[PDB]
């Protein structure tokens, strides 16, 4: 139902998540998506109207999601779904034809506190933590480049 928020001026879908990091840094939890069954992606979702900040939508889609508690210690800034729903050459360079991103991701950096065995979505999605050279191939396996560019934003250790 149209609970969703989205961008005034784009109309993109607003959708907040964590990047989850193991306090030594080394690793990233990841999860499946649900559509995507065999895909490897981080925690996210849809903000909600009643929600007063992208952080609550961001730690609710973390449990929600993934059955993972902990303290958001960076904002990540923004990333878009540019995605389409077909080409135009710039002489130099090459690109997809304009058009209005489908989603804006307002990312936050977490350090994990704790890992439940129960949660909403704990029969509906794996949870698996990750080092930076794996989980970047997943991101990449999933076709969801600006998740990654939310990754590298982190302070994951990529000196793997
Ligand atoms: O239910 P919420 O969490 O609040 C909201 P969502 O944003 O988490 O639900 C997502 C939504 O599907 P739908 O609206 O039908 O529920 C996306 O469709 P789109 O963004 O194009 O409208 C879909 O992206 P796409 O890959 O199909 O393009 C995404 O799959 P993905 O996992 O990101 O790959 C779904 O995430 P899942 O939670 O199912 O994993
Ligand atoms: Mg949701
Ligand atoms: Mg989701």
């Amino acid at each position: 139902r149209e609970n969703q928020v989205y961008s005034p001026v784009t109309g993109a879908r607003l959708v907040a998540g964590c990047i989850c990091l193991t306090p030594d840094k080394k690793q990233v939890l990841m999860i499946t998506s649900s559509a995507h069954k065999k895909r490897w992606i981080v925690p996210k979702g849809g903000v909600e109207k009643d929600e007063p900040n992208y952080e609550t939508t961001a730690q609710r889609e973390t449990w929600e999601e993934a059955g993972c508690i902990g303290k958001i210690v960076a904002n990540l800034g923004t990333v878009e779904d540019m995605r389409p729903p077909q080409f135009e050459n710039s002489r130099k360079d090459s690109e997809v034809a304009k058009h209005p991103p489908r989603t804006e991701f307002h990312f936050y950096e977490l350090e994990i506190e704790n890992l439940l065995d129960k949660f909403p979505e704990c029969h509906k999605r794996h949870r698996k933590l990750y080092s930076y050279t794996e989980a970047k191939q997943n991101l990449i396996d999933a076709k969801r480049p600006e998740l990654l560019e939310a990754l590298n934003r982190s302070a994951i250790i990529k000196d793997d």
